[PDB]
């Protein structure tokens, strides 16, 4: 379950 976010991909 990670997302692309514009700081850097997470997963949680």
């Amino acid at each position: 379950g990670c997302h692309y976010t514009p700081f850097g991909l997470i997963c949680f």
